[PDB]
């Protein structure tokens, strides 16, 4: 059996590739993966993008050649590190870039069938759709969690927002939640090659947990009313849905967050006598900033929107109604 080993920066165990290569999706095959690996790698460590600096991807001995050159380079590096020259700092975050290339990594190894993910009934709050790892890149950037924060992505797919945002924040713990079986199918296996490309990597991230799960359930009222950030694709869950989510988060805390795809509220909303028990009473909404060049399927940019728990906007307007 022909074979593609890369070595681990590490000394984790090797990644091992079949000869002849898979091919992911038209714009995805292993021959590039392997190529874009060995380029972050050498990204990690100077040293070795030094002696690093003819792919043909369909030639097998020519990918050899790109493996073993790599491995060859990787063993001197380790010779290095047993010498004066300090190992590659350990348990960091990876750089934005890398982060990327992992998900990506893990996503083509994991997601075996991705037409399976859109056998969903349409029309129904189960409609399958992703963020895209530019806007997950923003929330983590404009949020700012520190690690006192509980993150929580309701409705979280295959899992890949949450690993994005475990692998570049420090919460104390980052959870998704999925209802339907074919999506956190994936989402086991996703994990696992989470976990296993970051140890290859040699790269940290925070704790998550993947659940199966109705986040509607009772259990889940409490964990909705503890956690501080909220992230909830709710662009297709429809109004019933919105409504129950609407009633969860009223017990949030204080300074508590949600990004959404759809307001929960409005966003020019005036607190008066008729809409007393409206969820816009105890939060801001804005709407976050579009990034350059982003449409969405309408035509207007990818439109995403952050409340803030905050209830100083009812107590306005009780103390209000006693002073004219
Ligand atoms: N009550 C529930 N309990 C659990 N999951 C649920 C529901 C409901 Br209603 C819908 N969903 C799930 O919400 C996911 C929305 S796509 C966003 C994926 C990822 N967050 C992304 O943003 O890329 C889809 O997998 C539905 O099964």
């Amino acid at each position: 059996k022909l074979e593609l080993r890369l070595k681990s920066p590490v000394g984790a165990e090797p990644a091992v590739y079949p000869w002849p290569l898979p091919v992911y999706d038209k714009h995805h095959d292993a021959a590039h993966e392997i190529i874009e690996t060995i380029r972050w790698v050498c990204e990690e460590i100077p040293d070795l993008k030094l002696a690093m600096e003819d792919y043909d991807t369909k030639s097998f001995e020519s990918m050899q050649r790109l493996c073993d050159k790599y491995n060859r380079a990787i063993d001197s590096i380790h010779q290095l590190w047993k010498g004066t020259t300090q190992p590659m700092k350990l348990n960091t975050r990876p750089s934005t870039g890398l982060l990327r290339h992992i998900l990506q990594q893990v996503y083509n190894h994991s997601v075996t069938d991705p037409e399976k993910l859109n056998n969903y009934e349409p029309f129904s709050p189960e409609v399958y759709g992703e963020t895209s790892f530019d806007l997950v890149a923003q929330m983590i950037d404009e949020i700012k969690m520190t690690d006192d924060d509980l993150f929580v992505d309701l409705g979280s797919g295959v899992g890949q927002v949450v690993l994005q945002v475990a692998a570049a924040t420090n919460c104390k713990h980052h959870y998704g939640v999925e209802k339907a079986d074919i999506p956190a199918k994936y989402a086991e296996t996703m994990d696992r090659e989470f976990r296993k490309w970051m140890k290859w990597y040699g790269k940290k991230h925070a704790e998550y947990t993947l659940e199966r799960g109705d986040f509607l359930s009772e259990e889940w009222r409490e964990r909705i009313a503890n956690t501080s950030v909220i992230f909830v694709n709710n662009f297709a869950f429809g109004p019933e849905v919105d409504h129950q989510l609407k009633e969860r988060f009223a017990n949030m805390k204080e300074g508590g967050r949600i990004v959404s795809s759809k307001p929960f509220a409005p966003l020019n909303f005036r607190i008066n006598s008729r809409n007393l028990s409206d969820i816009g009473t105890i939060m801001r909404v804005v709407e976050l900033s579009p990034l350059k060049g982003s449409v969405s399927w309408t035509g207007k940019p990818v439109s995403y929107y952050l409340h803030t728990i905050d209830r100083t906007i009812l107590e306005n307007y009780f103390s209000s109604l006693k002073n004219p």
